[PDB]
RNA sequence: AGGAGUAUCCACCGCAAGA
RNA sequence: UUUUGCGGA
RNA sequence: AGUCUACUACUA
RNA sequence: AGUAGUAGA
RNA sequence: ACUACUA
């Protein structure tokens, strides 16, 4: 039962009057929103800048610190082991024993070195001992860290204590000295770190990457500093826990050369905590910056550079950590790129030096760097355009205090490189380097490259924290002035045409034009109309008679928002908590139609909380209650459905589809501009006309906040679906006219920030006053971020086809190629202008004829057209209250970005750096397996992306590297199999501590899981054409996992569940601490589960089990621990309790992972081939075309072209069926039969469930245990970047990722 | 002494004894 | 308010 | 630490 | 289907 | 929660 609610009633729009409101526009003369790329623009904005700038901030003459952690190095750097660490320390403790300390900073490190060097051989026992090896001490109550009393401390010693535990400024970077003396400091640490110190692709990589970057930069400084301070930030991990945080410590490192001193500090478990330290080097070439140095202490002259004490965020810690791996992706990823873009290896020198740079920028984890980065991935493209608002960007550029030498280093390169790019309008300069490039893609992919060297969440814990208010707040506040002056009516219901032509201020944002709503809405109804049924069918099919919370997104564990507390503040909860507190409260399951009846008049309650993001500025998303939730659902669903069948509407595409569409649409773009226009004359002359485009890569001012709401009610009043009443066009009118106004909450941190204040400034009263409350405030038509991104993006598209209907109307003569692609408020506009093939006398002297005709609209269309229809346009998007960016717009001939990839003509390249570098990110902490899986496979994505091979190769190698070595696993630690297997490593099961298959294409096709199989497979030949006894050990250790599983085949092919092996760690999953996770006994969860075996594979759709099931969910063990509020330390020291610590399961015991390779051996040793188990392993054994492939390496340099995106179809409803399988109940019935999408079926689809089953496996999945086990495997195509000449099959893909394993060399 | 900043923030919590 | 000793984050 | 759009792994 | 990671708006 | 042969 859809309800009867208001509907909107036409206004009677007519194109007519907007044509002619158009001509009129178009008769003025229009300033230009943007300003031509000029060289001499460029610098005079910079110098203007400049000479603004020395009165923004006060002058500082003392520049502040740019290097977390400082250190030298001069002879080779061997990584960190226990006993090379305990001789470092004696011995550097031997050496900074003799030097004069003289401040604080000095004699506090002199007074723990005595301090350690005094303690006894028991001592050095339990230091660098693991924490099952460990005693107390009295001196070392922790692996690796020593107490150190106050009285075993001088005086000046503990005034540094009292420094620790008991007004911006800016560098004069207009002057000359102030740019030549920061400069000279960074191109002396760039310089010192570039200093050097004294499979078919395992051959690819070697002789491409290996002998060209990783070898020309294994000699470099920047390398043996990278691994130093990887030792030096894994000593300060190990010392942020919560018990061995509260003590010192001290760490060697290079022959006690480089000595780490780890105070005392809040353990980095817990938020709001900084790993306090001392690093103390002999002077030389590498992170010294002596001006920013504690103190240089002089013994024989030789110098002791104590650095200050450098509190270290957990977040900046973790960066540190993978600084090294980040800066060699980050410059495996240049290296690529200068290989595509120049054709040649990059030279030793290039390599270096941007190795140098990526290397200073992962250490120098800075927010005020990174802000300066994120400027620059907007300046490249503003000052490469023909236009663009890099006025308004620069200035930007400028609104920041350049506080260390860094940023005025960096801010010097990027004038001089903004400066070299406006002079043309190819050759782009290198930010890193000397050598120039040729494609814009490399220039943008090396600046969003050291972007990304940033992490996420570099900013301030509260400064931030606020800032992500006032952006909401002055829009919920220009729009009340808004309402003021124009009458709350005029702004909310929307202005007419008449009334903007009398006004002709009404056209901002903010404010929209009822006619041109209504228009828009009816140039959209021309494609809908067409496809009514379609449109009809695709509304229909959306959740709206099936019932709520039964939806995975209605019970997610996504936050979202209760009710307002007692304190005031907005109650932070889960999704699936307010589900099951609706549920508990309710008799049935509300439908999302009937749930929107009991929940419209409950106001849109909101909150804001960070997107840890690594933008200057942190975009805070707002966090929904749940009828907030269902508003926006209704009328997401909606538009949703009728986004999905108009073509030039993107965010209704999947996922890289989208990047599909554009191609596309770029293609018949330039298949259009490939022709010569002809306009016809009334003497019938057809003067020839060269079409030309112009990509706007748009972009919007303020999309969400500051728009209306309420131009989507005349949108969905006047937009046609097939349906026969319109009672859900009603229902979603409705929906959207309560999402008008929201209770807008400022988070408890904010709060409280601004309430232990002794003084508020102006700017923070006027920010506190929008709220009359405390706490709450009132938003009107700012529907929050991204809640209803359909409908904005589809209003958008219906606004920009309402101006190409406009513009064909106004110039019917011009044949204009007009393509709009808007995918939320990102935006691509394609214009096929029309310029003259000649001088033009012909053509000006018709467009004077048809000014003095009467047709004034045609003076915009004569010199460079297609300002006139961008000018148009974003007055027409203006009249939806859209307004295209001043600056972060750019037109231009060629370049285009959409979606954050980069277009010329029909080449599409989108930085796979990203995935790169986030593919260093936390892992999942399950176990051995689960983490190689997830550390080789994140690595995939990026090679489907553009990524190399061999980029892609190297990066998994990395990742493995970083993954064994937080679980021994690595050569000569405690957990590798080699010391007790008597297999090679490439020889062992993963989950016996193995690689498995490194490389990255058996990896992107055929999966990690099928390393397990390929090696069985592997063993299998071994043990049926040879029989030797290798294989035979294999399958030994294969039986064993198995035997570890308990899980039966029995008979060949007849058992309980099907296996290939598995180890079972000791996984500690605490008990729920949620309010309804105790409502049903876990006993009463327990029979429930049993008996319902249907809704393990389902969600139930009645309230009465869904309640039971929603509360099992609850008391998941993964569930539990994705809502915990965990730490990526916490984490870490997971990963790394595999080591040492009894986390294996052993026959009946809880033994560690040696204990667990010594039985598996012992197991391998003692296994006989049975003649049953070979039959198991038949059974359970794309990788044909890679074992079956070669290449030839053809003496000529590899050409590179176009680059496009391709589908690929890896592999040949699923979850659904298995619980008809079990459905036993009338309700389960009932439920499988609502979840499947074609229930006649059913049983169809489950007997091939029985045939494919026992075809490969010969199970009987009629039994209960076995079809359990199953549904696994049962349920496990994307999108690569390849080249021009690569077909979309997938053999071609891999075919091309053959070619492309070298990058200087051809490949046939 | 750091991190963050033209938004006041983080940089350790409790206990018992002694000065 | 400093320290010492004991625990927790 | 949200909404969509996905991709990749891993788990009943 | 659930979690983890990543990318985009 | 570490310190291996560290891609
Ligand atoms: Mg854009």
């Amino acid at each position: 039962y859809i309800p009867d609610y208001k509907g909107m009633e036409p206004i009677g729009a007519n194109i007519e009057d907007l044509v002619d409101y158009s001509k009129d526009w178009l008769s003025r003369a229009r300033n230009f929103s943007f300003f031509e790329v000029k060289g001499t623009a460029v610098f005079e904005c910079f110098n203007s800048n400049e000479a603004n700038h020395c009165q923004r901030y006060p002058m500082s003459r003392k520049p502040r610190n740019f290097l977390l952690i400082q250190c030298s190095l001069i002879t080779s750097y061997k990584p960190a082991t226990t006993l090379s660490d305990q001789i470092d320390s004696r011995r550097a403790c031997s050496y900074i024993l003799n030097l004069i300390p003289d401040t604080p900073a000095s004699y506090l490190i002199h007074d723990m070195a005595y301090r350690y060097i005094n303690l006894t051989r028991e001592d050095m026992i339990n230091y660098y001992a693991p924490r099952i090896q460990f005693k107390q001490t009295q001196n070392v109550r922790e692996p690796g860290t020593f107490k150190l009393t106050s009285s075993m401390l001088r005086a000046e010693s503990k005034a540094m204590l009292d420094l620790l535990n008991n007004q911006i400024e800016s560098l004069n970077i207009a002057s000359h000295i102030v740019q030549s003396e920061s400069v000279s400091l960074i191109t002396k640490i760039l310089s010192d770190l570039e200093l050097n110190i004294t499979t078919v692709l395992d051959k690819f990589f070697q002789n491409e990457t290996q002998k060209y970057l990783i070898d020309v930069l294994k000699k470099t400084t920047a390398w043996h500093i990278g691994h130093l301070i990887r030792d030096i930030t894994e000593s300060l991990i190990a010392h942020s826990g919560l018990k061995r945080s509260k003590y010192w410590s001290l760490h060697s490192y290079n022959n006690g050369n480089v000595i780490l001193f780890i105070l005392p500090s809040k353990s980095l478990e817990v938020a709001g905590s900084f790993i306090r330290f001392i690093t103390v080097f002999r002077i030389g070439p590498g992170l010294v910056d002596k001006d920013n140095l504690d103190t240089i202490l002089i013994d024989g002259d030789s110098q002791w550079g104590v650095s200050k004490v450098m509190s270290i965020d957990l977040n900046r810690l973790l960066a540190l950590n993978i600084a090294f791996e980040k800066a060699l992706i980050a410059t495996a990823t240049w290296f690529q790129y200068y290989t595509e873009d120049q054709g040649q290896f990059p030279l030793q020198y290039a390599i270096r030096s941007v190795f140098a740079n990526h290397f200073l920028l992962a250490i120098c984890q800075k927010m005020k760097l990174c802000a300066i980065f994120d400027n620059l991935r907007y300046l490249i493209p503003a000052v490469t355009s023909l236009y663009s608002g890099f006025p308004s960007l620069i200035e930007k550029l400028f609104e920041r205090p350049f506080k260390s030498s860094l940023e005025v280093y960096i801010y010097y390169n990027i004038k001089s490189l903004l400066v070299a790019l406006a002079q043309n309008n190819g050759v782009y300069p290198s930010f890193m380097s000397r050598i120039v490039y040729k494609h814009y893609r490399s220039l943008i992919s090396e600046v969003t490259t050291c972007f990304f060297l940033f992490e996420k969440g570099l900013h301030g814990n509260m400064n931030e924290e606020a800032k992500i208010h006032l952006e909401t707040v002055e829009w919920a506040l220009k729009f009340r002035e808004k309402e003021e002056k124009y009458g709350e009516s005029l702004v909310e219901n929307g202005y007419m045409m008449w009334e903007l032509r009398a006004n002709a201020e009404l056209a901002e944002q903010q404010l929209y034009c009822q006619d041109a709503i209504e228009l828009a809405a009816i140039e959209l109804n021309k494609v809908l109309a067409t496809k009514s049924s379609v449109v009809a069918n695709s509304i229909l099919s959306k959740n709206w008679e099936e019932p709520y919370f039964s939806q995975t997104r209605n019970i997610s564990l996504k936050g979202m928002s209760g009710q307002v507390q007692e304190d005031g503040h907005l109650s932070s909860s889960v999704t699936i908590i307010e589900a099951i507190r609706y549920l508990s409260n309710s008799r049935h399951n509300p439908s999302l139609l009937k749930l929107y009846e009991e929940t419209r008049e409950q106001k849109a309650m909101a909150r804001i909380v960070r997107k840890y993001q690594r933008t200057e500025a942190d975009r805070g998303f707002f966090i929904t209650t749940l009828p907030t939730r269902c508003r926006l659902e209704i009328i997401e669903d909606y538009y949703d459905a009728i986004a999905k069948n108009i073509s030039e509407e993107y965010i209704s595409y999947g996922g890289e589809k989208k990047i599909l569409a554009i191609q596309g649409a770029l293609e018949k773009a330039l298949r259009w501009a490939s022709g010569e226009s002809f306009i016809e004359l009334s003497n019938h002359k057809f003067i020839r006309m060269k079409r030309k485009l112009m990509y706007v890569s748009a972009d919007a001012t303020k999309w969400s906040p500051g728009d209306n709401s309420a131009k989507f009610r005349r949108f969905t009043s006047m937009l046609h679906n097939g349906l026969p009443n319109n009672k859900l066009k009603n229902c979603v009118i409705d929906a959207l006219k309560q999402v008008y106004k929201t209770d807008f909450f400022m988070s408890r941190k904010l709060r409280n920030y601004i309430d232990s204040m002794e003084s508020l400034d102006p700017h923070i009263k006027q920010f506190l006053d929008f709220f009359p409350d405390g706490h709450h405030g009132e938003v009107k038509g700012n529907w929050l971020q991204g809640n209803l991104n359909k409908c904005s993006s589809l209003f958008g598209v219906a606004m920009s086809l309402l101006f190409k209907q406009v513009w064909t109307n106004l110039f019917p003569e011009l044949d204009c190629f007009f393509e709009f692609a808007h995918h939320s408020d990102d935006a691509l506009f394609i214009y096929g202008y029309l310029e003259p093939v000649d001088d033009g006398t012909d053509w000006f002297l018709f467009v004077s004829q048809q000014i003095q005709a009467g047709h004034l609209h045609w003076f915009s269309v004569n010199t460079e057209m297609w300002k006139s229809m961008f000018n148009l346009h974003e007055h027409i998007l203006l009249l939806g209250s859209i307004k295209i960016s001043p600056k972060k717009t750019t037109v231009s001939p060629t370049n285009a970005e959409f979606l954050s990839t980069f277009f010329e003509g029909c080449a599409v390249s989108i930085p796979f750096v990203k995935i790169l570098l986030g593919s260093l990110s936390d892992l999942p902490g399950l176990g051995y397996f689960d983490d190689l899986a997830a550390a080789q496979s994140r690595c995939v994505k990026a090679l489907d992306l553009g990524a190399s091979p061999q980029v892609a190769q190297l990066a998994v190698a990395l990742c493995t590297s970083k993954v064994e070595r937080l679980y021994g696993t690595a050569p000569g630690m405690v957990n590798h199999p080699a010391a007790y297997l008597q297999v090679k490593h490439t020889d062992t099961p993963i989950p016996l501590g193995g690689n498995g298959a490194m490389s990255i294409m058996e990896l992107a096709t055929a999966g990690i899981g099928m390393s397990d199989k390929n090696l069985l497979k592997r063993a299998l030949l071994g043990y049926s054409h040879k029989r030797q006894k290798s294989m035979l050990y294999i399958l030994g250790l294969f039986k064993f996992l198995m035997k570890l599983s308990d899980e039966t085949f029995q008979h060949e092919r007849l058992g309980q569940f099907s296996f290939i092996g598995k180890v079972q760690w000791k996984i500690f999953t605490p008990k729920s601490e949620f309010e309804f996770a105790d409502m049903y006994t876990s006993k009463f969860l327990e029979l429930w589960s049993s008996q319902h075996v249907t809704y393990d594979y389902i969600i139930p759709k009645g309230r009465d089990n869904l309640l039971i099931y929603l509360v099992r969910k609850l008391n998941d063990p993964s569930i539990v621990t994705a809502m915990t509020m965990q730490s990526p330390l916490q984490l870490r020291f997971r990963m790394q309790a595999k080591q040492h610590m009894k986390v294996c399961r052993l026959d009946g015991e809880w033994v560690t992972f040696r204990e667990v390779l010594a039985a598996a051996n012992s197991f391998a040793e003692n296994y006989s081939a049975t003649s049953q188990d070979m039959d198991l392993f038949q059974t359970l054994t794309w990788k044909d075309f890679l074992n079956g492939i070669h290449c030839d390496v053809i003496p000529t340099k590899q050409v590179q072209r176009a680059k496009v995106a391709r589908t690929f179809t890896v592999r040949e409803s699923i979850p659904a069926v298995i619980g008809y399988k079990f459905a036993v109940t009338v309700e389960e019935m009932s439920d499988v039969l609502d979840t499947a999408k074609f229930p006649d079926s059913l049983s169809v689809d489950l007997k091939t469930m029985k045939d494919g089953v026992y075809r490969e496996l010969g199970l009987d999945i009629s039994l209960p245990d076995v079809m359990k086990r199953i549904a696994p495997m049962l349920y496990k195509s994307r999108v690569v970047i390849v080249q021009g000449n690569v077909e979309g099959t997938a053999e071609a893909i891999c075919r091309y990722w053959l070619k492309s394993m070298s990058l200087v060399k051809t490949i046939r």
